[PDB]
């Protein structure tokens, strides 16, 4: 089902890269002068919110054309641009004030370019973690010390920690997901060896991945997080204080609802979700999060789907190695779910107060 660039690498309209997996290579970090009041407010977010001079600024904009956005990684620099300039238009300062209707000026080009791009008009894991980011020395390899994100939203709000560290962790992954044809080819070609060394090598990125994720607690504050950050990761789709959603001037009639954030939106659990075949209102909001992803993203978790099964032709072997090798990809994806799940339990719930990961540890054997 994978739609292969050659016999050894997958197609390029996959949009994965061989080193940084889902993320984008390379990102763009300067539009073209054109759009340079865009990039002034959105580079100067946290001292524009912390003023009070977001809104007016926004509402001053004059009406720019995407026409000169030529290319895929311009247009997905201009979508992180005004995906950040559109939350900080609508929350503020996160403390109840909110604007239910976005400036034509902003709003016709950011839903124009959304439509280009396939996504929906709001900020999303693709934008603030997968294109939001640089090497500080292009000669220097990927680490929390040679990189830095393009964009926040407050000071503290502690979004290099958050974003970068995500990015870390998807890149980890990348490793494993480069792997992936080997894997179905040792399984056509019958190559016993091939494939537990391939099953192996995805283990061991995605334990690399974890390692990477434990990062968070030194580059993120609970505190900071939960009252700052998660304000402008939050959408207007269930959101009482948005409750019709929020009105895109000049582009639709109607408010239009949009959800926030959320771990779903990264390709990663998915992927080895269906290529170990440890897959799960739930499954509603699982695939909706899915239309959150990049389309080509999509369209490689559905290739993915249609191959044949990696666990069945395992556990037919009576290859202790094979099993062994199928189960610590599983038991991998099975701790960053669990990683997940605390991190959200001491980011989230417990400043509050002041199943996926059971299917998966289900689908061992
Ligand atoms: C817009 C937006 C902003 C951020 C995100 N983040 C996201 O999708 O992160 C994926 C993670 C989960 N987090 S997390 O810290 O547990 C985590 C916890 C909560 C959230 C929110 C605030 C969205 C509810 C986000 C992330 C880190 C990261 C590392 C590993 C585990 C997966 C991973 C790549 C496999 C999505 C949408």
């Amino acid at each position: 089902g994978i739609q292969m660039e050659n016999s050894w690498t997958i197609s390029k309209e996959y949009h994965i890269d061989e080193e940084v997996g889902f993320a984008l290579p390379n990102p763009q970090e300067n539009l073209p002068d054109f759009y340079n009041d865009w990039m002034f407010i959105a580079k100067h977010l946290p001292d524009l919110i912390e003023s009070g001079q977001l809104r007016e600024r926004v509402e001053k904009l004059n009406m720019l054309s995407i026409d000169h956005l030529t290319d895929h990684k311009s247009q997905r620099l201009a979508r992180l641009v005004l995906g950040c300039i559109t939350m900080a238009y609508v929350w503020g300062k996160g403390h109840g004030d909110v604007r239910k209707v976005l400036p034509r000026n902003i709003a016709v080009p950011y839903c124009q370019l959304s439509k280009k791009l396939e996504l929906p008009p709001i900020l999303v894991y693709a934008d603030c973690v997968l294109a939001n980011w640089k090497k500080k020395d292009p000669n220097k390899p990927l680490t929390y010390e040679n990189m830095d994100v393009l964009f926040s939203f407050r000071d503290g709000d502690c979004s290099k920690g958050f974003f970068l560290v995500s990015l870390l962790v998807e890149i980890a992954a990348a490793s494993a997901i480069k792997v992936i044809p080997t894997v179905f080819k040792a399984m056509q070609m019958q190559e016993r060896d091939t494939l537990l060394k391939a099953l192996l090598e995805i283990a061991s990125c995605l334990e690399k991945a974890l390692q990477v994720f434990h990062q968070i607690h030194d580059h993120v504050n609970p505190k900071a997080f939960f009252s700052v950050l998660r304000i402008y990761l939050s959408g207007w789709k269930g959101n009482p204080q948005l409750s019709d959603g929020l009105v895109y001037e000049g582009f639709w009639e109607d408010p239009k609802e949009f959800a926030g954030g959320s771990a779903g939106q990264s390709s990663v659990f998915q992927c080895f979700d269906v290529l170990l075949g440890i897959q799960q209102h739930a499954a509603q909001f699982l695939q909706d999060m899915r239309r959150y992803m990049p389309p080509a993203h999509r369209n490689f978790l559905c290739s993915l789907e249609s191959n044949p099964s990696v666990r069945e032709f395992v556990l037919s072997k009576g290859d202790a190695g094979l099993r062994e090798a199928y189960d610590a990809c599983v038991k991998a994806l099975v701790s960053l779910r669990s990683y997940h799940l605390q991190i959200v339990t001491k980011y989230i719930l417990i400043p509050a107060s002041q199943t996926v990961r059971s299917t998966t540890e289900k689908s061992l054997l």
